[PDB]
């Protein structure tokens, strides 16, 4: 509901929206130590003292996000090395952030698009990247799997 | 433009982190930011983290040292460059840098304070962080 | 120094006397997450909120500390792992949590035994394992690594 939170995909993984993104108290709780903002709006919301990374994307078919995939996957594996935990997210937690952390369960956890999917559709039921962001992920699927 | 402090560490103030396209040119890859405003300026792309103190005697800053040197270490290893800065790059990030060289290099807080000065004389701690310098410099240092 | 506290042997790891175990403020400033106790005494000192682990071995050269190597390199990587830093100590200082750390240098790093002395040498001059310990070492460093 609206009185929950991000979502947990990994240990040191969580998804979510732009409005979870600014609980702090609600990150605090859960030990976030790094926010991965994937729209186009900051909001200073809960920065304080945390490993934050901007990758400005509109979610459009239009928007080349495919090319973005390596540093967001350093990013939230830079998190995991220091065992910390990053909070990816987008304005509604529907297209952007979860197109991200698909792409991060298939280039780390050799996942297929479809496992990839499930997995996360399982957490957050709401998921749906726009048509443009899974194709991309298709050619992103072929591109690191056998 | 920002001072090389190290090949992986700049010092600079608010104006030089507005500058994107002197920091791409210097290879900047992260930015902390030891001021109490943001600056949503040449955020993208770059790991950001914000540490707010303001550059009063009354201010704790020391406290707050490990994290920051932690985070420079993080962009060490990541082979990256960060941009400490504050507002006038006098007092906040160049205490931060003081305490960096003493943390990992060994400095004392004479030698951390004059390699600074050499690349950005106007440097100058207001005295409180001086002082907290000091009990610093005792903690992580022998007698 | 006397004002001095635990000094870094490696980003997650720090070295240091029971005293330093009690500053708290010392040990939060640091960012220290979890304590390897090698005395035979406890200290509730700074305790709450962290990872603590107690391997109790007397300061003797008839104190078998070599068997418990692996268990301190264990739970050592174990804080590596998880990010953060033990502080390894013992009563003095000198003898037991300085030996534990050479053997973790050896085990994960390869340094041989020179080595990993004269590094923690460097960053705590009065380390010092009693006669017997340095025995272990090198019974020690001949068990883990070639010739």
């Amino acid at each position: 509901g609206s009185h929950m939170g991000p979502v947990e995909i990994l240990p040191f993984l969580y998804l979510g929206s732009a409005y979870h993104a600014s609980k702090c108290e609600f990150l605090a709780n859960l030990h976030i130590t790094a926010l991965l903002n994937v729209s186009r709006r900051t909001s200073e919301a809960c920065m304080t003292h945390l490993h934050y990374k901007w990758i400005p994307v509109e979610d459009s078919h239009t928007a080349d996000i495919s090319s973005h995939f390596q540093e967001a996957i350093d990013f939230i594996d830079c998190v995991r090395e220091k065992g910390g935990k990053v909070l990816v997210h987008s304005e509604a937690g529907i297209s952007r952030s979860p197109t991200i952390c698909m792409a991060y369960l298939m280039k780390t956890k050799q996942f297929r698009l479809k496992e990839a999917f499930d997995y996360i559709k399982q957490r957050r039921s709401m998921v749906s990247p726009n048509f443009g962001f899974m194709g991309q992920l298709l050619q992103y699927e072929s591109e690191i799997l056998p």
